[PDB]
DNA sequence: GCGATCGC
DNA sequence: GCGATCGC
């Protein structure tokens, strides 16, 4: 699980500041890849993925 | 196509 | 079992 929030843009299409359920590296051999969050829409309460910042800890 | 993850 | 998440 994460701790700090995420600027992120939602599927409903609104800037939000959400921390995420869980973190981690999504990255193939020899690429840097990126850092992923998962996160839950508050108003439609559906979940959605979304790119991390490079500098957040998993 | 690769990489991980999980709600659906 | 997969969509969808990015950048290479």
């Amino acid at each position: 699980s994460g701790k700090k929030p995420v600027k992120v843009k939602t599927p409903a299409g609104k800037e939000a500041e959400l921390v995420p359920e869980k973190v981690w590296a999504l990255a193939p051999k020899g690429r840097k890849g990126v850092k992923i969050g998962l996160f839950k829409d508050p108003e439609t309460g559906k979940y959605f993925r979304h790119k991390l910042p490079d500098d957040y800890p998993i």
